[PDB]
């Protein structure tokens, strides 16, 4: 009955991206060399809008077929991050790079448990408030994400449990969480009016393994056993600007 | 069985850039097709300004779609004519289809020479700085059943739901769209807000309101940003 | 204690899309070319009509969907399957791309009574507008249509014809049957001169158990009459 | 504990549903379209010899809206000469304008819930009887009806938590119904489970196609398939000759 | 309370369909230099199989939903992600086109040990033909895998894995675990020479409790085994 609330940090878009190597394969050298020049300037500009502290962004190859890129973007308003995305899609190398899915996100912090202690104080004035909802990225050898919802059906009715029962379930959930500490870092995009499931979730680990592990021991734990309903699975690895040249050559 | 008065018909029209062709383009044939769609554009708003429709475009967020126009008839037939009308500009080519909703603004009963109710049966669109749209349906699902409720029931329930909205005054407003017949889902939601996470916050809290959290069933969500025609030449600027 | 029907004309719900980008690139004489064509293929249409072998209507659908829905019946698959052969072999049908189609059979839940024929082979009324989905009834753990008693269906069905006839004169429909033959148990066509009257008759039946408990519902399509007139306007760019 | 189905299995099945690209067969001038005719109908003709030295069946039906335009069912005795049929059609000229829409892979399937034979020590692919039924002849009635179908596992109604005798006295009733259309729908069942996406592919032929609606609709109301069955899609068409396609594929 | 689980080689299955259309107006030469491109990164492959670190093999797949199925195994994402996109980056994987793909890590729970190492680098048997589909296991009410007490589910582990014993040298199975990694919970790839025995594996498990009840499925794969040296056969128009 009681809602839970929230504190909201940074707007986030997951864009996963197709290579279209056949039209890129009929481009000659020197005008892959000016696509990817430009490219560059564009990831330079991303650069610099994270060194003044205005938002994230890191790139990850995906492996399958659901995509090849995911270009993860974070910044303090939704023009802006429609402005970075229109921005790309202008380059001429994104006619290269088709779009596979997306997701729309911001970064959350919820009240079922205690982030700052009790009593007057702005909670975006306290700083380690601040480093959870504007989030510095780790650079980890791999990427995981995945959106998900709670459920709604009969019996397994997130949204009828009363708020100390949901308290109950989601400090369980840390519980595990916190037993990764280390080895497996989250960031919780809350996305209930902005997409289609409630959260889309980032894992970030040097050990693609720790994204089985935690995973599969929280879906043994009543919060996710019950009520959670999952979307599509994306796992990665850290592509760093010095490699994308060696990617876009044939 | 509830009773519903109902307004102008509406179309929420979804659209793609395509970049890559449009890049194609001579800049000389680009602004012919930009200046075709701004007559499109003020024709429009000949119809707004003698209280025959509305629309609004925003910019939406992600994949889904570059661009939303949301436009506002008193028929069909005119709704209907504005989709053709804009299918058949040069510059369409370019917008590709990516999602639709038809749907007319409903009053339920949960009076047409009324002016308040004229307001919401005929609404001005606040020209908020975000937009967010999505369909939904109630539950007919086991235990769960909407329509299988008594009247005196749903009547608690969306009174209940109606409390909460009310405590948004002034930072949501929202259009209800009725699509029973006319659309895949039963009602499409447009919220209107200057400060984007108010729609996170009604949504979720309504999420907990018996009414949804037990009958809700939604669709697809989208979100955007105002984008006024003159801010179009920018835009579709490479 | 299966329902037994009277079966009618076989029926074809095609939904077109059209595409003005490859439209645009024709020049003046090859459109109306292809517009001619077309009008020929119409008017063979009414022919059959009009020697009371089937019948035929176009409605323009609102939104992205389709732009156009050409519904055909006649009384044969053979004869159904034909026309469509013809269609797509029309110059203008490239530029007419298929986005759903539903096929079905005029269902009555005696072949010689007039009464009966009026309804196993509808003239169809030519009423601004056309709303269609197909639906089927759930076979979902208690909500079990196919598991109730043959009396308990007839109580349902019943109370639902109530409703209908509450809406003479303001919505007709046509009931297909497609059990058999595509992916719902039934096509739903409606036809009214105020479109507003399709989201009363259906919102008021789902609140009647028969569908409120059990109907399950595909994509719904609504439409405005297209008369041939209408149609050198509309591929008029 | 709980007794599983056994299966006696024939030819494996190929339904191979197309869509005809008639914007491109428009381009082609009248001669390289007969040539491209020409070119299938000795590809049936080799279809045809396959099936006279019983090593399997073909036939074509033209489907009824836009799923699909034609439907190609193929039987052969090995998935490999199943995949070379259908490899050696895709290399047809023809086939780039015969487009993909849904495809779906099944053995004709005789299970035990009912005797198909007398029991004891004999060899059932040795009873003309059941190789009768295991290597169906296709007949060629008017109309074709496909759908792949399940059995529902789903709460209370789980068909594969059922003890056996009930499975078979469920499968019995169905098979009354099914045997009161002799004369009027044949039926092959093609099982599918561990090949495609549902459990059975299930082919019905008939000369008049309100039968299928018929016996579809009274079985529905069988407890077998009330409760129990899970559909796909459903496609009806009608019967297309060889000497037919030349006409069908004339503008 | 949960599974752990031992961890092996990771794994892609990538399948593709061939677009004849395209593959068609190609001259021989270049196909037959696109092929010759082939064979080289797959003789590449098996050097990689030849020291250990890793594993592959092609089948052709039946039906529309693919015609070839690349099957890797390899000893990081890293080393997969690079044959992923050196075989995309392949003249030929321009007609190659996508249709399905999956990502998992061969899996041994717990419900250098040599004996170990077999199951979790698995050596691929060159079996006449294949199987696959990934699944998971059901949070649906009363049906709930994740809810079940560690005593119930190694019950139902150890009836199924009886099942599987009774297929050896019948049917070899590699199970991957996807929890992470993609939209099921499990990869399973079978080996059999006879395909018949994919149907009699997969229907005798269905009815036992651990798939009748907890079970979900996604699309089923089979194929025909395809060597290198068949290749230029396959796509020889
Ligand atoms: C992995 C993974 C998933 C997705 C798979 C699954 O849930 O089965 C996952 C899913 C979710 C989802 C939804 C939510 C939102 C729940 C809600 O608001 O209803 C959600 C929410 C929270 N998680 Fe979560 N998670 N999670 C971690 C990993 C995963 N988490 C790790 C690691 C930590 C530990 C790091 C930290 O301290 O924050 C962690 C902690 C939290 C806390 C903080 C609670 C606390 O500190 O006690 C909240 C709130
Ligand atoms: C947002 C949002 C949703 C979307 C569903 C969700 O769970 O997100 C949403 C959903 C629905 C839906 C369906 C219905 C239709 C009920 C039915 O006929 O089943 C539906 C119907 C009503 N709503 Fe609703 N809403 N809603 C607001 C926002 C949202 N509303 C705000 C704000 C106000 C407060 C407006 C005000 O009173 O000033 C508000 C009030 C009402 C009133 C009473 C208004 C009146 O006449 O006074 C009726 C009736
Ligand atoms: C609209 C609409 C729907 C769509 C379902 C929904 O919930 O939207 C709709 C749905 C269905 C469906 C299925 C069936 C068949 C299901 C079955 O179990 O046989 C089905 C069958 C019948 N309907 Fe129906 N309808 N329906 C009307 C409109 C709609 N109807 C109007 C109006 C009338 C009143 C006209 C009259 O009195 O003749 C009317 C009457 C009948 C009669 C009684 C007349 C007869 O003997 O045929 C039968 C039987
Ligand atoms: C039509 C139709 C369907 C699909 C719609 C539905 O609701 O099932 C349909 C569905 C199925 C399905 C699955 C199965 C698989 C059962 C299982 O193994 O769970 C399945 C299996 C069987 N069917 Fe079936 N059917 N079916 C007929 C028509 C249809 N049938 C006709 C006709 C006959 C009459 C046979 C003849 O004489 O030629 C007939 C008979 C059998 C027998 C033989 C039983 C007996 O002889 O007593 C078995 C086994
Ligand atoms: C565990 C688990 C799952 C997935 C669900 C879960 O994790 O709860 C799981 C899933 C599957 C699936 C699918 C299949 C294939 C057919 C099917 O019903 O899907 C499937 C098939 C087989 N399994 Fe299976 N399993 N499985 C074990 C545990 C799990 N197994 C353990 C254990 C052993 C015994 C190995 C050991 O521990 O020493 C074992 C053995 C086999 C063998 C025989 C192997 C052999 O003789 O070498 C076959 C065939
Ligand atoms: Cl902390
Ligand atoms: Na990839
Ligand atoms: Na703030
Ligand atoms: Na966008
Ligand atoms: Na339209
Ligand atoms: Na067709
Ligand atoms: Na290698
Ligand atoms: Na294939």
């Amino acid at each position: 009955n009681e809602a839970v609330k929230t504190l909201d940090g940074w707007f986030c878009l997951h864009d996963f991206r197709s290579i279209d190597w056949a039209a890129w394969r009929e481009l000659n050298p020197g005008n892959q060399e000016l696509m990817l020049n430009e490219l560059s300037h564009f990831l330079s500009d991303m650069e610099i809008t994270k060194n003044i502290g205005e938002g994230e962004h890191t790139i990850y190859s995906i492996l399958g077929q659901k995509a090849d890129l995911v270009f993860f973007t974070l910044r303090d308003s939704l023009e802006a991050l429609n402005e970075v995305e229109n921005r790309f899609n202008k380059l001429a190398i994104a006619d290269y790079l088709l779009p596979t899915y997306s997701y729309i996100s911001v970064v959350e912090l919820s009240n079922y448990l205690a982030s700052h202690m009790a009593g007057g104080d702005d909670p975006y004035q306290n700083k380690g408030v601040r480093a959870r909802l504007y989030p510095a990225l780790p650079p980890k050898k791999h990427i995981c994400f995945y959106p998900m919802s709670k459920k709604r059906d009969g019996a397994d009715n997130w949204y009828m449990l009363p708020m100390e029962e949901r308290q109950q379930l989601i400090r369980d959930h840390g519980l595990i969480g916190r037993s990764y500490a280390g080895k497996v870092q989250q960031i919780i995009g809350g996305s209930i009016g902005f997409d289609d499931y409630e959260w889309g979730v980032t894992l970030f680990s040097d050990d693609a393994l720790e994204f089985k592990r935690i995973v599969t021991e929280m879906r043994f734990d009543e919060a996710s056993a019950r009520y959670a309903e999952f979307g599509s699975f994306f796992i990665g690895n850290l592509l760093l600007s010095e490699q994308l040249s060696k990617l876009f050559t044939i």
